[PDB]
């Protein structure tokens, strides 16, 4: 479990890359006024190619380093909010939107973060948890209420955003508790690493078929 771990990493890291460039290269077949959200989905998986090396050279070492995981999170998890803003919104609803949701992410992140270098069950873990869970909950709702008023297949293709994230996104709150009903770090660090592969490629391929549809592919 401390070598799939590693494994993980090596795979999340190619897998993230695999992301970056494909989603690069597929900006060309979506209209210019549409590109801006494939643009941040690009970004998102090469932060996380980054830091998913890290997180795989730090394990190697041993004396792994639990906070590089919030350093990803705390910047490529405001950036999924915006690269979906940027597929529903233009203008100042945009700018408003990517500032207020932007920040919400931030604070859910620095929150876990303040709950996750406590110990567990502490008083601080539980304020962290439940201020982060609360900004969940927050940017969930805003993001169910984001699909009102879309028609035919922009509607549809804003269902696959919205549940990828509705549902993928559970695994990270669930993980957070777990160490408090039992013994569960190692397990942690492996969902996590898949979970971070899924969210971020699939989101951001989803974001490129929503900007498909709105280019009229």
């Amino acid at each position: 479990m401390e070598e799939l771990t590693y494994r993980l990493f090596m795979v999340a890291t190619v897998g993230m890359l695999a992301g970056t460039v494909f989603l690069l290269a597929s900006s060309r077949e979506v209209k210019p006024e549409h590109r801006r959200g494939v643009y941040i989905s690009a970004l998102v998986c090469g932060i996380a190619w980054y830091h998913y090396q890290k997180m795989g050279a730090s394990w190697e070492s041993g004396s792994y380093d639990t906070g590089l995981r919030y350093v990803d999170w705390v910047l490529t998890v405001p950036l999924m909010f915006v690269e979906v803003l940027a597929v529903t919104r233009k203008g100042a609803a945009y700018n408003e939107a990517v500032r207020n949701w932007g920040i919400a992410a931030t604070v859910m992140i620095g929150a876990g973060y303040y709950g996750e270098t406590s110990a567990a069950g502490s008083n601080e873990y539980w304020t962290g948890f439940v201020i982060a869970m609360a900004t969940y909950v927050w940017l969930m709702r805003n993001l169910q209420a984001e699909g009102e008023g879309l028609k035919g297949d922009q509607a549809v293709a804003f269902e696959n955003i919205k549940n990828l994230i509705l549902v993928g996104w559970i695994i990270y709150p669930l993980g957070y508790i777990a160490p408090v009903v039992g013994d569960f770090d190692a397990i942690r660090e492996v969902l996590y690493t898949i979970a971070d592969i899924i969210n971020k490629v699939g989101l951001g391929v989803l974001v490129l078929q929503m900007a498909r549809v709105q280019s009229g592919e």
